[PDB]
């Protein structure tokens, strides 16, 4: 009757329960575990585009790239290799130019010119955007009220922490990422098997990751011969 | 050639046709004959949130929290199980604080901190939101033309009905579904299955309704002993 | 070590390129090499929707269609078949109403009541849209910056072209489409398949379809005897 319907998904809830959680705990044990080398450092990051965001985000940008070209020359992608791929994740929808990339690390430039929003995502890697243009609204996980910055600010999404993102429509940003990369591409690929069916952008998306991956290699093999 | 695409395109057409109504047809047989035990009715509710909506949202909460207690003793989570989780259905995204849930009905604090909209989900519950703050618009199927609803107002979800939904960041709303809840389920996690990948908050969301479903229970056995 | 999963993380981005790369490359075959029989052209009807663009968006809908049942007779569905169905699709919430879909062509009205925005779609057709009221605000892929038209516009979405669409609320037009047909479905149901679960508006969307492609037919057989 009722209390064996009851019961009956009870006990399927408890399976997606056990299920979920050991996800995570996985999750976790890749990510605490996961490899640690650093090229970069966030306050770094956070400093140059914050220097530069009372400029045009598009001459922001240049300068941002020639500086990280001189500070850490051999792990920025040349000027043949950058291009503009839109990324639809968690509902929102915003376009990239990827810097750099590696197992542990990636640097690149975001925004949208669309008013847009959704969910961040939830990672084991600490991700901060520095605002270049617009206005970036952060709602965090367990709070009824969210907080709106501005050129110049920088938001740092935690290990493990999930928030509402929103953005206005010409907003853009230095983007810093610091973690399990690998761990995060499935967030950033679900809208584009799930929703927009843009598998031309999902080709576009793995061809810069791929050569910033071999970017890196090749920089690692000439540093030791 | 052409007539013969178009006639494979057509057969292939009517097998999806044919899927699909059979799948609502199910859904109305297990819905129509479902349970109807009722603990609640969507009125009370209803006028308990609207006596409210003068006072700050959160100031609300707790009074109808503290009400629904009073009158419905063994019947709503207690303080240690209540959570603030974040919902992302058919589009939106929102946060939800489950009160009281069973097979039959369910009751949940409701809201958004991000501007944010979307489908409503179609499934064989009645589902009425009583605003708090914010607005709420609805477009109703079959129309070119939607509403807006303010703090006080109650919007009844009928039956079998599909809207698109939009609400402004701050808005907040006194939940009560009644129906077969079961069935409403795979909307409510679709978007954290193919976007989000959120399986944290997955674990989150069945954690509480499992809570809710054994709380249920336990006052159903001590009310026969 | 490091290197290791660095190698392997290149080998599996390889293989989902050439994967990806491959279904565009079956897109662009199938679609070059796809039929061509047009029935309309879209100066035809953009200067049709433009025309009435400054009347009430529901009259201009009664003249398109009586215009477009004059010049075209027995390829607009009849008043009894004319429905207003729900389009979830890359992350946006809108409305059609078909009146001639085939394989090669279609033309529906199209809208929406709320305020809503994501991804286009990227397949072989040639879309064009032509507002009769609100705005409609278009970001190109490889872009920083968008446009926002108005009525009496029309944007021309390109076969193979990706971009953000957004649409304010009470924005209508009238929309025509050009090339394989078939290879938008994916995209426009995948929404609803993945997200909104909605299954009645599946039911609604093939059901049109299909009786718009057994008008084609009923005129093809009429035409030759
Ligand atoms: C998916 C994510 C991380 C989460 C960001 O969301 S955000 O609101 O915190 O900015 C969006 C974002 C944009 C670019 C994405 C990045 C994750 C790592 C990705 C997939 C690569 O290896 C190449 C491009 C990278
Ligand atoms: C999924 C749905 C019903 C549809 C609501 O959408 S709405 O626009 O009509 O408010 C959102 C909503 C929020 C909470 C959801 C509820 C359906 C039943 C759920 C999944 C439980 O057992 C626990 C939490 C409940
Ligand atoms: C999916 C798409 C094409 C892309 C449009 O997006 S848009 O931003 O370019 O207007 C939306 C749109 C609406 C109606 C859709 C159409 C594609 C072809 C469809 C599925 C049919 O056979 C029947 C209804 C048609």
């Amino acid at each position: 009757g009722r209390s064996v319907d009851t019961m009956a998904l009870w006990l399927g809830l408890r399976a997606v329960l056990v299920v979920a959680g050991l996800a995570v705990l996985l999750q976790l044990i890749r990510g605490w575990l996961s490899s640690k080398s650093y090229v970069f450092n966030r306050e770094e990051i956070a400093r140059l585009a914050k220097e530069h965001s009372g400029l045009d985000y598009e001459v922001a940008f240049s300068k941002i790239i020639v500086e990280l070209r001189k500070k850490h020359p051999g792990h920025i992608l040349q000027d043949e290799d950058l291009q503009w791929v839109f990324v639809n994740a968690g509902g929102w929808m915003g376009s990239m130019c990827l810097l750099h990339a590696s197992l542990t690390e990636y640097v690149l430039l975001f925004g949208t010119a669309v008013d847009t929003g959704g969910h961040s995502g939830r990672y084991w890697a600490e991700i901060s955007d520095t605002i270049l243009s617009g206005t970036f609204r952060q709602w965090k996980e367990g709070t009824t009220k969210s907080e709106i910055f501005y050129p110049g600010d920088t938001i740092v999404h935690e290990v493990g922490e999930a928030t509402s993102v929103q953005w206005s429509s010409g907003t853009w940003m230095v983007e810093y990422g610091r973690g399990f990369i690998p761990s995060t591409l499935a967030f950033a690929l679900a809208d584009t098997i799930f929703s927009t069916q843009d598998f031309l952008t999902l080709f576009y998306t793995v061809k810069v990751y791929s050569k910033a991956l071999l970017l890196e290699a090749s920089t690692h093999l000439s540093q030791l011969g």
